């Protein structure tokens, strides 16, 4: 239905998820700006971890349209899941779908045999 595996070959979501990235990390203003190159950049980075095998976004999508996602990525060094971003679209908010992407995401986990996802 409308929560599913991203697959690497989707460029426009991945270049969607990789603006939104750059953009979140720019606003908080630690010594750390997006721009188009960091975003280029993450593109590519989104990329290459979608073509390895250590990494999984789950996306919400409905009508074509990136409604949510969450990006989670495994250690081998430390045996567990990171979540790389986890966002929903402000006017989906409060609908049940970070928690329904949370709970995805530590299945995934679980076959990789991880300890556990990310705390927040």
């Amino acid at each position: 239905h409308h929560m599913r595996t991203l697959n690497k070959d989707e460029h426009n979501y991945i270049k969607q998820i990789a603006n939104i990235h750059e953009t979140l990390l720019s606003q908080v203003e630690s010594n750390y700006k997006c721009t188009k190159l960091s975003i280029a950049l993450r593109y590519e980075m989104i990329c290459s971890r979608l073509e390895h095998t250590n990494d999984k976004i789950y996306i919400y999508e409905n009508e074509g349209q990136l409604i949510a996602f969450i990006w989670g990525h495994f250690s081998n060094e430390k045996s567990m899941v990171n979540i790389e971003l986890l966002y929903v679209e402000p006017q989906f908010r409060k609908l049940g779908i970070a928690t329904q992407l949370k709970i995805a995401l530590e299945k995934w986990a679980k076959t990789m045999n991880a300890k556990r996802i990310s705390n927040t």
